[PDB]
């Protein structure tokens, strides 16, 4: 499924090039711009346990999620990989416990040493 492909297929964008958190564009985005830190960001997503569970569709379609980005108001990996996003686009993105919740998780609902996945459409960003 759309996990694996990610393993097989995703790009390492980590600094470190450790495949703590890989990327797959599904829907390319709109010119060539990309938030930057302190700017606004506005999301579409849902997102899982890499095994299936944990299923979240707060924001699937409804209202957006906002957040700034680089601020560390989201995982790690969000603020390296929502970065990274053209407006308009969707990806794929798969999270490593070391760009999510580690080895203390945030229980119940994320458990220790967790992998996350996530599908996310960036909508839009400003500047602060
Ligand atoms: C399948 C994944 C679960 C998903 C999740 O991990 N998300 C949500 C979408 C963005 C990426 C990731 C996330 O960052 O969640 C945070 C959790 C709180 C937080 C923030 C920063 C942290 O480190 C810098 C951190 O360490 C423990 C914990 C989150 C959830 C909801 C919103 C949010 O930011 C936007 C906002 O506050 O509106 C941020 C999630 C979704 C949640 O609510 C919809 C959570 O709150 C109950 C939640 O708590 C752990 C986790
Ligand atoms: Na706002």
């Amino acid at each position: 499924g759309a996990p694996a492909t990610v393993t097989e297929q995703g790009e390492d964008i980590t600094s470190k090039k450790d495949r703590g958190v890989l990327k797959i564009v599904k829907r390319v985005g709109n010119g060539e711009e990309t938030p930057m830190i302190g700017d606004k960001v506005y999301v579409h997503y849902k997102g899982k346990l890499s095994n299936g569970k944990k299923f979240d569709s707060s924001h699937d379609r409804n209202e957006p999620f906002v957040f700034s980005l680089g601020k560390g108001q989201v995982i790690k990996a969000w603020d390296i990989g929502v970065a990274t996003m053209k407006k308009g686009e969707i990806c794929h993105l798969l999270c490593k416990p070391e760009y999510a919740y580690g080895s203390a998780g945030s229980l119940p609902k994320i458990p220790s040493n967790a992998t996350l996945f996530f599908e996310i459409e960036l909508l839009d960003f400003k500047g602060e």
